[PDB]
């Protein structure tokens, strides 16, 4: 499984100036960009108060996938990778429903997009690929030095449908070609902490993301009565330009 007990808690409580620091986004000119993602996409206020900071709103992607594109970048540059040669990778919310609508020989733009090639391919560690269907959000993760991959649902306390698996078998064979030797892949299941709250998806996604990207077992790391705070947390994340300085992963990576 490869994945750790976390080194310190995941999910604590912000500075003073972090806590004010996000209260202010949410109560911000309305027009001020508070901070622009790697995806190219700015943030406003409407993105805090009412996407991200209420303990029960629905995350929208913009706050998603640039939480999401933010892990890879800190695992990119932790490990020296060269821009088109990364070790973990993301997709937009582009990605599933072009999977869906065109299959994989649909995808090469996207794909190339996220520097995933046949080249390199088995030198990524670590693909997250952010799924939304009928407005509940989950994660899956294709490891290819590992030969695996997985889809996790928060719902199911970390279990993945297998058509969701069978469709990322479905795209690794694609990519990889005459390299794909179907039988030493494998969909894989990983425990992950339960959802109750259907409007906590995105936050569970976001998480088990950050668990998964730095090897992290997610089952052992977090709860859902803490995601509340999850949410301040990312907040302070995205107003700070990513998992850097104050807010850097290296403590559990």
């Amino acid at each position: 499984s490869g994945l750790r007990p976390p080194a310190r808690q995941l999910i604590t409580p912000l500075s003073e100036e972090w806590r004010s620091r996000v209260e202010a986004a949410r109560n911000a000119n309305p027009a001020t960009e508070l901070a622009k993602t790697l995806e190219g996409q700015p943030l406003v206020r409407r993105d805090f108060e009412e996407k991200l900071l209420p303990a029960t709103a629905w995350l929208n992607d913009n706050v998603i996938i640039g939480a999401i594109f933010y892990i890879a970048d800190y695992v990119n540059t932790k490990k020296g990778a060269p821009n088109q040669e990364p070790k973990c990778t993301a997709f937009t919310s582009f990605f599933w429903p072009r999977l869906l609508s065109h299959g994989p020989g649909g995808c090469g733009r996207l794909l190339r997009r996220a520097n995933v090639r046949k080249a390199n391919f088995l030198d990524i560690d670590t693909i997250l690929i952010p799924i939304c269907e009928s407005s509940h959000w989950t994660l899956a993760v294709i490891r290819p030095g590992r030969r695996t991959v997985s889809h996790l649902d928060s719902m199911a306390a970390g279990r993945g449908s297998e058509r969701v698996k069978a469709k990322l078998l479905e795209l690794v064979k694609f990519v990889l070609e005459d390299q794909f030797v179907e039988a030493e892949w494998q969909a894989v299941d990983f425990q992950a902490p339960r959802q109750t709250n259907g409007w906590d998806c995105g936050v569970f996604t976001i998480t088990n993301a950050i668990c998964l990207a730095l090897g992290v077992d997610p089952a052992q790391a977090y709860t859902e009565a803490q995601l509340p705070l999850q949410r301040q947390r990312i907040a302070a994340v995205l107003l700070n330009g990513g998992f850097k300085g104050d807010f850097t992963l290296d403590d559990l990576h």
